[PDB]
């Protein structure tokens, strides 16, 4: 019922999960591991873990087993931001209210920490305790995180994003960028939550996919909107960063009003998909509240 309290509960759960998977690693208290801990744990809304937990919870899977996919997806997410902020990429000096990884620890440490966080995601999925999760479903989790994170998803989208700098690409190309760079990982969170539930989760996938696809695109449209109108102290990252690099964005192409409308229509579409699940007596309340927050949030 109370969404801010659920978000904070999720932040604590996910941070604990991440910390536990990071703690047995060697080279604690050296720069690369400290970079990983800074970039993964210090700040962030943990909405992808939120998606993993909320989805798995719908099928009655234990929060403790969901710690694994929640932490894995957040490792990929964390890695993606570390590399995204690099000078050769978006060259941003602030994130989550603090110096970016490459500023505080140097570029080499940032590259390697992001590299290692990606690897850790796959160590988590292959090694972590998930008692109710069949090997078949664990393999599917790994396969999904891989396809969603790599050239067919997030990385591919990062390449499209970089290519579209200064090119003011049309809506169809814009959507392709956003769905890959941001949509794909968000859909992986939902899929990993569902796969944790086995066959019952798999049966929901056609519908959860449509939900995930809509909130995932909406997530990036809101990110672009926030880049224009948000305050740096609230965002935790610099307002007007996109405009400075000439990024193809929703607000740059369509203006702020039409971008907002696109985000709102995507969320209404996400809500519609969830109605199909609520019909089968699955509790969609956390997923609908998350869907609304994705476009109501100011950070
Ligand atoms: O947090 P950022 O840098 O505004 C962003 O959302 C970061 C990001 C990195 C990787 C994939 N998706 C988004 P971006 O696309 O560079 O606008
Ligand atoms: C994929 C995108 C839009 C990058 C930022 O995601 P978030 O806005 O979830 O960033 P944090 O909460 O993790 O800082
Ligand atoms: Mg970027
Ligand atoms: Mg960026
Ligand atoms: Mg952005």
């Amino acid at each position: 019922m109370d969404f801010p309290q659920q978000l904070e509960a999720c932040v604590k759960q996910a941070n604990q999960a991440l910390s536990r998977f990071i703690a047995p690693l060697p080279f604690q208290n050296t720069p690369v591991v400290e970079t990983m801990q800074y970039g993964a744990l210090l700040g962030g809304k943990r909405l992808r873990p939120f998606l993993v937990y909320a989805t798995g919870h719908m099928f009655g899977v234990s929060t403790n087993t969901l710690d694994a996919p929640a932490a894995a997806v957040e490792c990929i997410h964390a890695y993606s931001l570390i590399h995204d902020d690099l000078p050769a990429m978006d060259d941003d000096d602030l994130r989550r209210g603090l110096p970016t990884c490459h500023v505080k620890f140097g570029e080499a440490n940032a590259i390697l920490a992001g590299d290692a966080l990606q690897t850790l995601a796959f160590s988590i999925l292959s090694d972590a305790d998930m008692p109710e999760v069949s090997d078949r479903d664990r393999i599917s989790m790994i396969s999904e995180l891989a396809s969603a994170s790599g050239i067919a998803g997030m990385c591919g989208g990062q390449a499209l994003d970089l290519d579209a700098e200064g090119k003011h690409v049309p809506l169809d190309a814009l959507e392709r960028i956003h769905r890959h760079k941001t949509g794909a990982l968000i859909r992986a969170a939902v899929r990993l939550g569902a796969l944790s539930a086995g066959d019952k989760g798999r049966r929901a996938l056609p519908v959860l996919d449509k939900y995930a696809e809509s909130i995932g695109l909406a997530f990036q449209v809101q990110d672009d909107i926030l880049d224009v109108v948000g305050d740096t102290a609230t965002l935790g990252k610099r307002q007007g960063a996109d405009q400075q690099l000439g990024k193809s964005t929703y607000p740059a192409l369509l203006g702020l009003e039409q971008a907002r409308k696109k985000a709102r229509d995507l969320i209404d579409d996400a809500r519609q998909s969830l109605k199909q699940l609520a019909e089968q007596s699955l509790d969609t309340s956390a997923l609908e509240a998350l869907a609304d927050y994705i476009i109501q949030r100011n950070k």
